[PDB]
RNA sequence: GGGAGUAGAUAGGCGCUGGUGUGCCUCCUAGACUUCAAAUCUACGGUCUCGCUAUUUAAGCGAGAGGUGGGUUCGAUUCCCACAUACUCCCG
């Protein structure tokens, strides 16, 4: 027992084995981790050999020297992929962020008056113009955007909402569970599938401080189903003197039909010009910018929200703020194609095949590869457009040696890693989400796994 | 926050007795904030951190320190001699 | 004087490492080599000590200590704790 462990060398001795091989710091860390795995494996009597030690210690070093979060090549064809980090950023934005983070900036400083200033002041100019709302505000994310409006205007008082709009988006967010913690009392009207206007108007009373509607972003209902029109709820509010609050969620900044895609998804400008008092949404969904809770509406309300002592715990960071301004700057200049998420969904059907076969031309040489391009209909929107179904070209592949399952697995372990769909033992690569500079990296990773 | 605030001691001075004196059935937290953007000199007393933890483990109450500065390491190791607290040491 | 930080050898100065210590530089001594010097290289080397044979001394041989003590541990030079000491910083 006590000889199968004395064996394990000394950390000073393996540090030497890797003089300039690897940084001394990373070597000792790998030696300790490895030194402990052999002390316990020999104590339980499951190891008789120690030759695996030297080879392993170097593997920990090779592993411990790489950050965990890593860029990932998305081949699934889902633009708003909740799991892969939603809306990706254009180089233009990322450099504007790079520069403001490089050194000091006038984040909370107004250069004119030479005294402290509100950091939320830089942006709001853009929002008010783009939406048409009276005033605006921005916080960490939309989850908090909701929580803030409720605790600001309905703490202790009733909020009416349709029983079909109490959603569970994400793993931890649930309108009913957060609104609870929001301090607002929840008044659910109508039924799951159907909800008329009479349901809303019927539950109003002395405590009703808010009429709230949530947009079913991550799901939808078909069959016998009724919903309350937006113009109707504005009318109902202005009748009793109650505010209207729409949680768009998708955070669509513009009309979407303007780009060829025909859908009813709501957007700020239009929802604002409808008579709604407040509107919110995430910046990293249909806006295509960094994570951000966006609120626009009546000035008297925005000012009530801002003054809330909880807004300081949600106030946005220096990175997303800047990055959001450049994203908004692009919107004013109509540079639509510059923002990843808008370009990916409004891409020419022709455009997609053009990239579908430019990849197939790069994989015909690789050994054992069965390459075919198929025209499939998928659902692009992951966290904002549930029903949408648009055509896109998938380059379906298949190797004689390895199986589709094992294939996805190694591809997610590659550097860079690639995540893709699987359908009937045929790995699939949706080109709707693939950047050009990835095509070269796709071919170089597949040739390293099948010819190695 | 929804938490009920029980302020002990006085501005410039605060002994341990002050903390231990306000505990009761509803006391669910013993919280200390580090004065990050200001400081008091002259007749000023503070409760040693070690004593707060001792008081917590006596009555079975958790201790919560808002360092604020977020100092990850000992600062004296770099030539600057200050008593600024840090995660490692405070933990 | 009171706190606190940095700390530690078993030749000497610095740095490291849960594997019974070790690497860099220096000193010393020794060896190798070198026309001379230098350079270079090497050392289960060195301190203290104690104990053993002889015992005037010489001479040969064996063992332990890491500031001190304790603890964890299969194993502590490494880690914890206590006290001491050195250097430094703050206060009366």
């Amino acid at each position: 027992m006590k000889s199968l462990l004395r064996q394990i060398p000394q950390i000073s001795k393996v540090v030497e084995i890797f003089a300039k091989a690897y940084p001394e710091i990373y070597v000792v860390k790998a030696a300790r981790e490895v030194a402990e795995k052999y002390r316990k494996e020999i104590i339980e009597g499951a190891r008789a050999d120690l030759n695996g030690f030297l080879e392993d210690v170097e593997r920990k070093i090779k592993s411990l020297m790489k950050p965990n979060i890593k860029r990932v090549i998305n081949a699934t064809g889902v633009v708003i992929n909740t799991n892969l980090g939603r809306a990706p950023l254009s180089k233009d934005v990322i450099n504007f962020i790079s520069e403001i983070a490089n050194g000091y900036s006038n984040l909370e400083y107004n250069l004119e008056e030479g005294k402290r200033g509100s950091r939320i002041a830089h942006i709001e100019k853009y929002l008010n113009e783009l939406t048409g709302a009276e005033s605006s505000f921005v916080v960490n994310n939309n989850a908090g955007a909701v929580f803030l409006v409720l605790n600001t205007l309905a703490e202790g008082k009733e909020v009416i909402i349709s029983r079909g709009e109490l959603v569970e988006i994400g793993g931890s967010f649930r309108i009913p569970d957060i609104m609870k913690k929001s301090g607002a009392i929840l008044r659910e009207v109508g039924t799951t599938n159907k909800t008329k206007v009479s349901d809303y108007e019927g539950a109003i009373n002395q405590n009703t401080a808010l009429l709230m509607k949530v947009h079913k972003s991550n799901f939808y209902m078909e069959g016998f189903v009724e919903e309350v029109k937006l113009e109707d709820l504005v009318k109902l509010g202005h009748k009793y003197g109650i505010p209207t609050y729409y949680d768009a969620g998708s955070g669509l900044l513009i009309n979407l039909k303007e780009f060829g895609i025909s859908v009813d998804e709501p957007n700020f400008r239009d929802c604002i010009s409808l008579g709604i008092d407040l509107v919110s949404g995430s910046g990293d969904k249909l806006l295509g910018g960094p994570q951000a809770g966006i609120i626009v509406g009546k000035k008297n309300l925005i000012e009530k929200i801002k003054k809330n002592p909880i807004a300081r715990a949600l106030r946005i960071d220096k990175l997303t703020l800047s990055g959001l301004e450049m994203t908004l700057k692009l919107y004013f200049e109509k540079r639509y194609e510059d923002i990843p998420v808008i370009r990916m969904l409004t891409q020419d059907e022709k455009a997609l095949r053009q990239k579908a076969k430019r990849l197939e031309k790069l994989l015909k040489d690789i050994p054992g590869l069965k390459i075919s391009v198929i025209k499939d209909k998928a659902k692009p929107g992951g966290g904002s457009l549930p029903e949408l179904e648009l055509p896109t070209y998938c380059v379906a592949i298949r190797h004689d040696r390895l199986s589709s399952q094992e294939l996805s697995r190694r591809l997610r372990l590659a550097e860079p890693p690639i995540v893709c769909r699987i359908r009937e033992d045929q790995l699939l690569f949706d080109m709707r989400t693939v950047f050009h500079e990835d095509l070269k990296t796709i071919k170089k990773t597949l040739q390293e796994l099948l010819s190695i």
